[PDB]
């Protein structure tokens, strides 16, 4: 109860950096997402006030994808910058460390906002620092009372890992590794491509919360 | 020769969140200081079209903190975009590892702009998890190539190992924590406070060129 609801548990990464292009996308699909997340790429194109936008026009909750990775009084500032133009919640790294997460964290209580832990990341690359960090990183969260957490699922199994620190509680997002297998842990998954470039954007969303069921 | 020249080893860390601030201070300094950082505060609070106006201003060479942390796909876009809207250069993370980074020195390569590699930080909650992958972070960077590095000066002797990975051709910044030996690793320091909270900014300036003799 105390987690946000994402309607159909299908969030949509709005990654196109064209204004135009964004909104159609995301008008074409509202009647089937209401949480949609964006990122550096479409903002800084853009600007901030996209954000206010996506909101007044659609009514949807915003994720802003920021992977915040900075010292605290910066991270601050972030926080507030973005929450200022209207985003619900912000992710977050961990590999900076406690106070990091905990400047983010303040933030987010005193605006009435959220804060996401980006725990772990299945890019290549990804092994070299990241995924021997990431359980302490989860745990590091718990510890500090973060509910809210985004994992990769090209592994589902680390999924599970995840899940396991966390506990049932926390809310977690994931790409949509396959579905079927990430939905067992995540509580929403994350879809991009096969949404936002599909011929037919609506068709394609409608489909995918078929699938999710 | 292949390296920046950083005029009078002084780059304004410019972390005003206000367009109208930010222009003021940073035109007072301009006879001391050619080169100017600026980070996601002032962007996402002014717009990315800020980095423009400081150019055509002041003709100073701007660096984008923007501590780029994503996968690479995402990094290229974040850094095409960044550089699209002017600045020279960006700071990248290089936890998240090495494919990571070379998507960022692709588009840079690409559009003839600069690089920087983070290898260290020394707020609290650096030392969980990016003060013991930092000599790795900078091997990494040596081993792709990378010219230019941001590190740490709260510990000097950090930046003496820094540099000791680097090597001596290598362009190396950083925060300015004695200036004094902070100079005998660094090849310019990044001041903030001490200057855009001057009540006269150009006489901050003017100061600090004269200390770093």
């Amino acid at each position: 109860v105390d987690v946000m609801d994402v309607m159909n548990r299908l969030i949509l990464a709005m990654d196109l950096m064209n204004r135009d292009d964004a909104l159609r996308v995301t008008g074409e699909v509202r009647e089937y997402i209401d949480t949609v997340k964006i990122g550096y790429p479409l903002v800084l194109s853009e600007g901030m006030d996209i954000i206010a936008e996506f909101r007044k026009r659609f009514g949807c909750r915003i994720i802003a994808d920021f992977k915040v990775a900075d010292i605290p009084e910066t991270n601050e500032k972030i926080c507030r910058a973005t929450f200022k133009a209207g985003a619900d919640a912000i992710i977050v790294h961990g590999f900076p460390g406690a106070d990091s997460v905990r400047a983010c964290l303040n933030v987010a209580e005193e605006m009435g906002r959220e804060v996401f832990l980006l725990t772990e990341m299945s890019h290549p690359g990804a092994e070299m620092f990241i995924q021997g960090a990431a359980d302490e990183i989860a745990r590091m969260g718990v510890d500090l009372g973060v509910k809210n957490y985004v994992g990769p699922s090209t592994r589902p199994e680390r999924l599970s890992r995840l899940r396991e620190i966390i506990g049932q509680d926390s809310f977690l997002i994931s790409p949509g590794g396959d579905p079927g297998e990430t939905l067992r842990f995540a509580d929403a998954i994350i879809v991009g491509r096969s949404i936002y470039l599909a011929d037919n954007p609506a068709a394609a969303a409608a489909g995918a919360i078929e699938s999710i069921k």
